[PDB]
């Protein structure tokens, strides 16, 4: 019992859970590690792409430490410490501005009530940057050698998909391709925006699930298959 | 010295500009002049003393033979050369292959007026029946999705700026110099980004400290 | 206070202990893991290279999964996750072919005296191959793409220079060249090899932990070899 | 059709050749009939239809200029070129620059016939005085422990096999059609390693070799 393999496959894989999650306060760049339970969910994560036989030509992460260490797990569970591994900001969750830290009172006491509401529903609405005095996490030294001017700071979806679109495109796209299998472990609104992408949809996963599209050669999405 | 150096460079004469048509994405060839255009940007950058690490060229014939010559006559036939679909002039659509009174006949008199003038006017697409230049085999593993069909000004360096950000910005960074061979559209595009806002074989010369701060600019010409 | 900085530097670590290093049997190309020692030992190396104040443009490994996972937690001290890993066969340690899993009792018995002091004092003795029925490295699956003619099956310290040579000058050279700050994470025949290349030593003529430390000028003239250690 | 495709061409006449001298690493052009042989050979592989992914030539300029002009002939101008000292001509040393009369003064009636017959006479240096090629600014970037001064044909493959398996190799593994512009030594070493022969073309023709995605010589096939 074999099935017949696509020409091309891309996996999508998001991250465990971050010490920012646990605390329920938001990260955005900030660069926040997995906890304990984020180190077990990324092992987990591995075993389940070793169990549908997974082996990638090459991996893509964020620049944002929780992303890296789940593909360093991944691939030490898949024996695939080996493939090439690329990171890059362009991958980065959307950069909160001002909203970096916030718990879910200051939230509520920053935005509106139909701010909140569009907030959580759309993709539209735009954090203020990051005040005087405030942190921002992209003055971190590996930022250092970035256009300045493309930096950002605040950032709703819409945008964030607008800087990781031309990534994808560019980097991931040709290696389908070649007919590559190519791991991302992503974010979660990455991940979604990449599934609206490819799938064309118009404008909520169980944990630990993982996204796999098929193509043929000429990048025909062939299938979205969930694996859990 | 700068820490870093970017020349643009604009191609020359191609067989479309000769025959006052809009080419676009058309994929039109040098003319005997375009190519003699080439050979003087080359002894125009010979006579300077550039000794570029890598030298970039867009998708299009055009851009990449003045390349070619321009890096045959600076004896620098050796290095490295990028070839990229988004540093392409803009895709004009059903515009394409056009000339001067064609454009009046399908644009209003507000419409050419942007159009000339202004940068945010899009030209509708290639209609039906029309060949268009994107159906070239060269773009055949480009994701189907990003091919554009009628483009702006504003919308071509929508799609050029990612390119420019991660392929020119880091090699600058690292202290590199880097020519482009491009389009003036594209080159004025660029020189807009980098100032904050020419004749006929001119070049822009780009000069950066190592944080990227733009320490001058200047036009060189024979 | 501060001291002129060379053009470019490269720094090669040894990778910490691994499981036939504490079972005393040669691996080469068999893949053992880090110890519980040897996990810390790559620790303490990331530490060792952060009071030094270093910031690597990019990092290389073997294909070898200790010299990669000492690359990953060395990283992680220094908080460079995020910079530029290339990993390559032709950085693996010698293939020991016959001699892959053996004890010091049967290297003496496989080898005569003469040979064997050779083999501790040379870099020319070559292994036989790996025998028939005798599981073999090379079989890996992470080899698959590889010209099946390259892969070695039992190698002197001069072969595996003479396969490792070539990645160090198509690969490590022109990032020096570029004026980048370079690390790898190496093997102790390899690192010993790039060592005498670099500094033009002879046949004739470092502590656990120590790290070697070159610096170069925009011609690629080695300027010094520091050693560096807690 | 074959999983990968490898197509190794020569360049065409260079001055050099033309005046019946040894140029190896001396960096001589096309002549006019060398740039017709160019556009000769881009016909000969459009009319058996190559689409290539890649292109690789040496850093000598009839090598590059080959590759250029056969490019054009193929609309393929825009595909990935890679251009490498690795793929040179052996380089020559003291036998630069001379022509058949020359090597028989320098070179002993034995140390001649090695020289023609066999792939292992390395020759000598560059004597003080002669401009050796390799002090080129364009390989101001190498390890200049590297750089050859003298190299028979033997260890002209010595250096060029790890590019040919680390750079050529990896792309025919991934199903690609591969274009080499190359030198006539380099061109018969990789045949000779491709085929396994142990240690006679015309002037124009091309090497095709096809493999299966266990990268097995499937055939050779000599197109002119
Ligand atoms: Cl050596």
């Amino acid at each position: 019992r074999k099935k017949i393999e696509p020409f091309s496959t891309l996996v999508i894989l998001r991250h465990g859970e971050s010490l920012s999650n646990l605390n329920r306060t938001y990260s955005g760049w900030y660069d926040t590690d997995l906890t304990e339970k984020g180190i077990e969910d990324a092992y987990a994560a591995g075993r389940l792409l070793k169990s549908h036989g997974f082996h990638f030509d090459v991996c893509f992460s964020s620049y944002l430490k929780r992303s890296i260490r789940t593909m360093w797990i991944v691939l030490d569970v898949l024996d695939q410490m080996h493939i090439q591994t690329i990171s890059n900001w362009r991958l980065n969750e959307c950069h909160f501005g001002l909203l970096t830290g916030m718990n879910k009172e200051q939230i509520c006491t920053t935005l509106t009530e139909e701010e909140l509401n569009i907030w959580k529903k759309d993709t539209c609405l735009q954090p203020p940057p990051c005040a005087p005095g405030q942190e921002n996490p992209s003055d971190d030294p590996k930022y250092k050698d970035l256009d300045p001017r493309v930096i950002p700071n605040g950032e709703s979806i819409d945008m964030m998909w607008e800087r990781a679109k031309p990534y994808f495109i560019d980097q991931i796209v040709p290696r389908l391709m070649e007919g590559k299998k190519v791991l991302i472990v992503a974010h979660g609104n990455v991940m979604r925006a990449m599934k609206k992408y490819l799938q064309k949809m118009t404008s909520v996963l169980s944990n630990g699930s993982a996204l796999v599209f098929k193509f043929d050669n000429k990048f025909n999405l062939l299938e979205t298959e969930i694996i859990s």
